[PDB]
């Protein structure tokens, strides 16, 4: 069956349900929050302080507030690009939005208009982000940034500045565990392609969902899987050898993602599939040139006509490690870099040298650079594995801070980023009166991260708002320290990207529950 | 589905659970405890007087209550060390802060400076135990601790100190099951490496949760568990010889975990998975050392390119007895200490003169102590069988009570360790007046564990209290007597390590259950 | 699920249990009880008058008052030493000692205190008890105290009283089915060794749950079962010959226990496994006699090296019939004392003339009976099987009550020799008010058994308890009779052994009902 409901009792509904998942993920907000207590099917409860893990394991009994509930965990989900602390904000925002807006449309307006409102505002918003933006490019400010993201080591700081100025900024630096008593840091001969898992059965490693083989080969073919029968014969190479396959190929279609998932449920296979590296004849190059560093030959079409079907080891490209995540792929190590990537790379710099366009000229960069560059693999030293692992997965999260850092900028941390935009864009002009109505939620809901991470640190937050307001525009409010402290020189820092990309989602979210008109769920 | 109940509510339903948990287990403080009854389901009621065993096998309907009840018995089940009365104490101490505190908060406090008022006072009460503590340092005072803790015993007290002098203090002695009239010890060549089970069921004997195998050859291989296939071979020499095998590696993955239960749990195996002996380039030398010791051959990877799949029972490693623990690992005897072990003993003294960093020092003197000091082994004797295994329990007691004194110290039993802290730290300045409130809290919970004592000895503990408060720094209050007895000249003490340990788990705990803001719990 | 109760309300609903199934077996006390009728799954209904089978027969619906019943059932159950009416006894002094002592509590005492008086006058009263006991040692003596015990029949009396004195009193005397028209007394060439069955499925006779082999060989091991490998060939050689096997071994664990089970539920086996006799040096020194005797070879652990793996029939010891019950065994006829019984009884001899210590020489005086004395086989004869089977029932229980009186000795009948300690025992000096207390409480038990009886044979007990009271110290009531007669010349007397474990047993059921502070109960 399907019952239907319209209109305000089906925003009603929803609007319950995201304020239950949203006071849950506030309770996590703040550098001072506060633990929450999460119930585990076996074994003891699980003690967390992360929204992230809060949006996850937040069920809800009715289908209308859990319409909205994973409404609001959708966006908490879609956040595999391993930000720190955006998916908090997100939802905070996004309950704020969805709330006020409820309220306004019930004393009546129109809900498309309190949209546009909302977004003009919201597009002034993410306008002054980018214009309060501090740049982060010289090594002396990136290994400033490091330090304030690695929670205040230097050590840290230092080996991230120095992998980032050795493989270029924004380059591909990948954390590991390392058996020596300190850090240190190499330079390897691999590159990452942009194509993670096609189902998510394919995890080999608890941590990060991510899936890891240490020395295999890899099947690279221009042609999309067709039947079942062409994946047979190559896994019995990797029956009879005892190094595994990997599948990169054009696609992945359902009766092939069906075997390969039930025959690695039971049997336990070590083989993958995984997307080629982009599209168009670019695709090809770039599938070619993986081909040639590794040591391999395509087996999709071709005019040499060579295919996949009948199993040839002599071309049998063998990588080392092999780690793709759902979202990315890396072949560390290349093997046949001592004859097929000169010659490679030489054609490649011919053809950029006869350059025709700047889109073409701009993916034989990006060729060469993935080539020619490799990665830098950083290896986390310690006394024992627990501490080695400990901080490794400090020293990755340092490294994803920065990372995003480089890429845009770095604001005011604590909340006052947004808390800075309320004064400077007074001068909106929505055009009917429902935009300002929806230019003064914006306005208000501005307000709100700070509001909480004091709420979650302090007794009241309305104050300390109050006086953040009335400070100078470099002055904000440690929660730590709970004094009103310089928020730039104390390390106080977020990335822009990661409040650009929090502010957008919560409006989005918040336009979803506020346009939406009619609910159909099933009957239980 | 999960229902999520937030702050007071919460708060007052897990308060309930450990407050029935910690009565339950209060009953069984002071050495004139009351006998609690507990169901079985076949056969006649088990009639117990020990903490640990109320709090393993109590139960609750309410999933709140129950949530607060594993939260106190995960403390209970985390106490592996054999310490002695250090899960009661630490349930009753961490129900009373939980109770007094989350009463505090109800009357209107932070939840925050409220435990860091206890935390600074509790630390400030393990500073003064650790003042207070008398050391444990001659052949003599060892003697007299053992005979204390062996129920006064004078036997066992000689026996346990002879031991400890023999084989070095802390040294390792281990408690055995002897044929003869009365108790003999004797030395052997073996070591016991800090690592016990992968998984709870390679359990092969009921007492303590132990695995011993009489004579069992050894697996040693520096590369953890990779495929099954690999475990396959292994396992036919065990069947082919009649001795079976012992598997210490890396580590062991989750398939290898599921293959060996699975095999064991039916076709009855003898065979055991244990990670190896520490990390770093020291856990590869001491698993080298141990191949060497028992004339084995590392078969992990090497540059003699030396591998376990092909089995070679030329250099198959045969140890005689071998117990693991869930957290310890002992290999008893050693075949190739005739021609392995002098040019071992030699290299080790050689590497140790060429001496360049203290850590790398410490590490080879452990090895060093290893390989040569062996072990102690402690024959119990007696006229019959049930005898001889309640005497084997009873100096098993005495030597872990004895061993725990040794490593710190002995304070006053009876719970006036902790009583005799409260006048003393009246000088702590906490920072807000919920610190203070915090402060106050620990000052009335240390003297519930002497309160306790006497409600379950005497009829009113109120009056005992105030006069150990007003006597002598030396006077207690002894429950067996009813007389207010020089406490450590009439034999009454306590290691300073298990009241150190109960103070800090029950600060934890009680600290989790007084901040915890959010509980999620599944729907029956 | 587990509901915990505390204190009063557990104290009261164990105490309802243990009143319902007391009142049950109360009503089978006196030589005049009244029959109880108990239903049946299957066919009519069984009507008894023994308390035995009452007590094993009482099922509770309430998990509190069945954890009473059960806990006043488990000390019925334990009587199995044939004991004659100390379960009766037992079961009414501890429910009326249990109800008093709560009574008592309710009204306000120390339930620790009670229980130390009520030890005290318990110990006091048995300390009495063997001041009043009167020998038996004569064989007259033994002769009268046989017909008294064998329903006043003389042919029984003279036919035990002659076999003990042929056999040694207290002697190995076993009562068996006879094809003769009257009893008759043979001598033969036996052992029993004191173990039993290891599970209760061994049993191979309906009649006391025993377990017998007409003719069969015996398997003697002193290493105790380590692998199901080990059992099956032995097995084999069962099955080849028609004699089975019996396995006497040092223990057996779990895996034998099932694989042994489980084979004899279907396939119906008729091989048993019991434990080695006694203990250290000496089980094996009696292990290696009883193979001597029965022309076998230890094949447990030897430097001749023999071990059980390989079948060896030349060295297979038949013995003719074997009984073992849950706690006894028997090798009745030994072959091979022909040749090595003369040696190893010279050998045991001249040991003995060299004795050194007094607990080895005790032991080889026990091996020296064992060998030399045999056993005697007492018949029991009868016109028809049905005639014979009671008869032998008969003479078994007079056998035993013999033994029994023979072991300490015999004290007035009718519960009068626990009611004539009640006067003599009025000197005792409680420590506080309430072992006064607990000394009232058992001071008026005592009478409970006399005013049973008295309450199932005549009409009103209590003028019956004063005038016995008020009489002599030989005078009681015969209760068959209704007469006050002499007790002793009349031939009313129990064991000294009878009373004093049933006042001891009781002591302790009713110590663990009224100090049990917590109950542990699974929610159904």
């Amino acid at each position: 069956a399907k019952d239907v409901k319209f209109g305000a009792d089906a925003r009603a509904l929803m609007l319950q349900g995201v304020d239950l998942l949203a006071d849950a993920v506030a309770v996590t907000m703040g550098p001072k929050g506060r633990t929450v207590i999460i119930e585990q099917s076996w074994g003891s409860p699980k003690v967390t302080k992360d929204g992230v893990t809060v949006a996850k394991s937040i069920d809800l009994k009715d289908k209308y507030k859990n319409i909205g509930a994973k409404l609001i965990q959708d966006v908490a989900n879609n956040t595999n690009e391993e930000a720190g602390d955006g998916t908090t904000t997100a939802t905070v925002l996004a309950r704020s939005i969805a709330k006020e807006g409820f309220e306004k449309i019930s004393k009546g307006a129109n809900p498309v208009e309190i949209r546009r409102g909302v977004m003009l505002a919201v597009d002034a918003v993410i306008a002054e982000l980018k214009k309060q933006s501090k740049p982060v490019t010289t090594p002396e400010e990136i290994a400033q940034v490091a330090t304030i993201s690695a929670n205040g080591d230097k050590e840290i700081g230092n080996i991230i500045s120095d992998a980032m100025k050795k493989v270029g900024r924004k380059g591909v630096i990948t954390v590991k565990d390392g058996k020596t008593l300190n850090d240190e840091l190499e330079i390897i001969e691999g590159m990452k392609f942009d194509r993670g898992y096609i189902s998510p059965y394919f995890i080999n490693t608890s941590k990060g969902q991510k899936c890891e083989f240490q020395d295999a080969y890899v099947l690279l073919s221009e042609k999309k899987i067709s039947s079942i029968q062409s994946i047979v014969p190559a896994l019995e190479i990797a029956n009879a050898h005892r190094k595994p396959l990997v599948i990169i190929a054009e696609d992945v279609d359902g009766e092939a993602l069906s075997t390969l998932v039930l025959n690695r449920l039971k049997v336990g296979l070590q083989v993958v599939a995984v997307k080629a590296p982009g599209f168009g004849d670019n695709r090809k190059n770039q599938l070619k040139d993986m081909a040639i560093a590794t040591g391999g030959a395509v087996f999709g079409e071709e005019g040499l006509t060579l295919n996949l079907e009948d199993v040839q080891p002599h071309d049998l490209g063998k990588v080392g490690e092999v780690i793709v995540t759902k979202d990315d792929a890396m072949l560390l190590k290349g093997k046949g870099d001592k004859a097929q990537i000169e010659k490679r790379i030489q054609e490649i710099i011919e053809q950029l040298d006869v350059t025709t366009s700047e889109y073409e000229k701009e993916k034989l960069n990006e060729r060469l650079a993935k080539l020619s560059d490799g990665v830098a693999v950083l290896k986390v030293g310690g006394t024992s594995d627990v501490e080695v692992n400990e901080k490794k997965d400090r020293v990755t999260d340092a490294l994803n801070a920065t990372r995003a850092a480089v890429e845009e900028g770095i604001v005011l941390g604590g909340g006052c980023a947004l808390l800075r935009c309320i004064p400077a864009l007074d001068s909106l002009t929505p055009a009917n009166e429902d935009q300002k109505i929806g230019i003064e939620i914006i306005k208000r809901t501005l307000k709100i991260p700070a509001m909480t991470i004091a709420k979650n640190a302090g007794v009241e937050g309305s104050l300390i708002v109050e006086k953040i307001m009335q400070s100078s525009s470099e002055v904000g409010y440690d929660a730590m320290a709970g004094d009103f402290v310089n928020m730039v020189e104390k390390g106080i820092i977020d990335p822009t990207k990661v409040v650009r990309t929090a502010l957008l989602d919560a409006a989005g979210v918040a336009s979803l529950l506020t346009t939406a008109e009619v609910v159909v769920t099933e009957i239980p």
